[PDB]
């Protein structure tokens, strides 16, 4: 629950939630579409809608994850979130899954206009100050830009720094041992969900070096530097599934 400025923005999409609606959330990458959907998915809706997350991307086999296309269209038979849809043809074939039920949609494409698209707002100058203050201590409205800005120097003046170059600005302050592990996310598909334990054994074999213990600390710091997003946690090993943002992936 570390989200700012989306209290009034989520309610607007909640009032949107007459048998099956689309509800598309349009916005440039890094604006907070996945973050807003998480706030909406976990908003007090126990008495309203069940509730499962289905992450797709630019990549039919995701039907079975809770419990041959004919078998994939019969046993699928509420509110379910679609994380990232890239084209109209991707939704025009997956929609025949399970027809007061709704489906939440977030995407970066305005061409996916299916029924008025709710364009996500930008953080104001005051709400951006709150996000930067809490993400550094604990610029133009883009939350990803505010997130990438990692305070490596805590001096009396930080005016020396007043989206690729912002990633480079946090990339230049990374130690040499962390650069090879951060760029290794380019060897995986765009938006790939990498298991943390598997990624650690891959870093050891690649020569990025007890070794499995400090490799987690390399992953913890990259998350602390706000460069790697943790998707799933647990109680046996904490960080379970992680991924890198699509804008940070273009840099890798
Ligand atoms: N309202 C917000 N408050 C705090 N952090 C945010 C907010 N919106 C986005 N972020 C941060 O930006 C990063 C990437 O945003 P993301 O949800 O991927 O946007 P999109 O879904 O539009 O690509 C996330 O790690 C998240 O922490």
């Amino acid at each position: 629950d570390d989200v700012v400025g989306f209290d009034d923005e989520a309610q607007t999409v909640i009032d949107r939630l007459g048998d099956l609606e689309v509800i598309p959330v349009v916005g440039m990458p890094g604006l907070g579409k996945t973050t807003l959907a998480t706030k909406i998915f976990k908003h007090p809706k126990i008495e309203y809608e069940t509730r499962l997350w289905l992450y797709v991307s630019q990549s039919r086999e995701l039907y079975l994850n809770i419990i041959s296309e004919k078998d994939l269209a019969l046993k699928v038979q509420y509110l379910i979130v679609l994380d990232d849809v890239w084209s109209t043809d991707a939704w025009d074939r997956i929609k025949i899954a399970f027809p007061g039920n709704r489906v939440l949609l977030t995407t970066r494409d305005h061409r996916v206009a299916r029924r008025s698209p709710h364009d996500l707002k930008f953080l104001t100058d005051e709400e951006s100050w709150i996000l930067l203050e809490k993400r550094a201590f604990h610029c133009k409205g883009l939350p990803l830009a505010i997130v990438v800005i990692a305070g490596a120097l805590i001096g009396k003046s930080k005016t020396i720094k007043e989206c690729d170059k912002l990633v480079r600005m946090s990339y230049d302050v990374l130690p040499y041992d962390w650069k090879a592990c951060f760029l290794y996310f380019g060897t995986f598909p765009r938006g790939y969900l990498i298991p943390a334990r598997k990624l650690i054994r891959l870093w050891i074999a690649e020569g990025f070096i007890s070794p499995e213990c400090k490799a987690e600390e390399y992953l913890n710091e990259l998350v602390n530097r706000n460069l790697v997003m943790v998707m799933q946690r647990t109680v046996d090993g904490q960080i379970k599934t992680c991924r890198v943002h699509d804008m940070l992936y273009e840099f890798c």
